């Protein structure tokens, strides 16, 4: 049903990484990733880029050196998504202010145009064939 | 009357979360929430995503393990309300830029068109008279 | 020349604060505000919203309790200004992608339609007068 | 092939500053800029504006007093270039909301009307000829 198609995506990326993070990280870092609810919080703060590296990820990379992939992949993937709601909402907003009625007004203006142009077409037909007759007598 | 309609909702979402803040946290966290004014500055801090979690929320979450609702929800509400204040401005910005005129220049263009098409409904109607006379005059 | 109107303004606000700030704070907080360049770098850092409070503002507010006006006002005002520079660039950006090019077709493609109607006006007019030199040459 | 054009401009700016940065800073700040890999992470971190100053910049400018240029300039160039990516997406978004479609809805529609007019045009000519001959046959 539109934007909330992406929202649902965001919740899902969250859930995937929150689980991924609790599996990978819970033992060695329990306060940040000890439970799945814990990591939902951490990823929230990470997603808002708050001390994500200096206070959460650079620490985690010391234990697990390859774990920048978790953190950089999430910033990348979650930002791109958050971006879209912002877009998907900008757009659908423009649409209500404008596009919705713009297409409508001009669909309709062209009905008028077309109908006028239609009338002319007949008159020229009636006239066309008056002249048709008149010439046949001549 | 447009945007300061929301930009006020902002001002009261602030005022509420700032009283709720002081009542709840004033006592363990005096510096941050000790007084209503002290909590505004703190949420102004929080709203800008400045150190909100490592600096404030997680320490508050240490004392009141539920507090994250207060913090996560403030961010959702204030970020959004700010989003709208923004769209509202991006949109009314497009209007004056472009939709103002494209809408109007068009009404104009298609008056002109309509007039011309009327013009010749006329001749054609008149020519249908002349030919209508040739027929009776025979 | 458009947005670069505010771009100039932003720069003015920036510099007025870097001076308003070196005058107020440089005595007591030299590393942050000691020289003008010093304050500028720190106000750039405050503009990027980075450690603006837990880092710089809070410690300055505890010498100079009133000093929140400075950091809150600077963020508010400079965010508003960057907000607009941003919109102005979207507007301007999409004036190019589409709107300029669209109005170029809407116009030229109605030159076409107008011209077409003008030709049919003449034809009906030329016709309208043979049909009435019949009315006279009989 | 579009903004991907611009995304490539960004990846080039990283590369340049990550190398300018590892050459410049790896002796004194090995953790941050020790190796290219290190240096990029650090720059991605600066780009998200995460402690770029209190955490990374100000410490280095302690040691190399002029390095405010490396950091300030990277945040501009780096950030200004990510803006154009954000616009570019914002645009190609509308292209496919609307512009794509309304743009061509109208091409179609003036075919609809050009074609009509063309028709009327035919008939009026046709009528003229009929008047032409009516005219001659009777002179
Ligand atoms: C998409 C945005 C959703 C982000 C909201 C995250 C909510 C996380 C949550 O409900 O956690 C339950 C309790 O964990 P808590 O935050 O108390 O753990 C801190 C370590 N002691
Ligand atoms: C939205 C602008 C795009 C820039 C990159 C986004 C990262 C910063 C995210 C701000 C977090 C605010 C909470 C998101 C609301 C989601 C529901
Ligand atoms: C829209 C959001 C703008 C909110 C600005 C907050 C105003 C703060 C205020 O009026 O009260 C006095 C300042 O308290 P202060 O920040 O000095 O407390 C630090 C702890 N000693
Ligand atoms: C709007 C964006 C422009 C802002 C960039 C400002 C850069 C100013 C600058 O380089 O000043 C240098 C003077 O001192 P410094 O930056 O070294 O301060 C630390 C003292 N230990
Ligand atoms: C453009 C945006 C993408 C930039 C992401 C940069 C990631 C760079 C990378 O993964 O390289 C190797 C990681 O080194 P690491 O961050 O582990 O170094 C810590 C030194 N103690
Ligand atoms: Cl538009
Ligand atoms: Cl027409
Ligand atoms: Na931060
Ligand atoms: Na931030």
């Amino acid at each position: 049903p539109g934007i909330a198609w992406i929202a649902l995506l965001l919740l899902v990326i969250f859930y995937v990484f929150a689980v991924m993070g609790t599996k990978l990280f819970a033992q060695s870092f329990p306060e940040w990733f000890g439970t799945l609810g814990a990591s939902m919080y951490t990823l929230f703060q990470v997603m808002t880029l708050e001390s994500w590296s200096m206070g959460i990820a650079r620490p985690v990379i010391e234990a697990y050196p390859w774990a920048w992939i978790y953190f950089v992949s999430f910033i990348l993937v979650s930002s791109f998504t958050v971006l879209n709601l912002f877009i998907g909402i900008i757009i659908e907003s423009m649409q209500s202010a404008h596009w919705e009625a713009e297409d409508a007004k001009r669909i309709e203006q062209e009905q008028r145009a077309h109908d006028e142009r239609l009338e002319m077409l007949q008159l020229i037909r009636d006239l066309s064939s008056k002249v048709d007759r008149l010439e046949r007598r001549s």
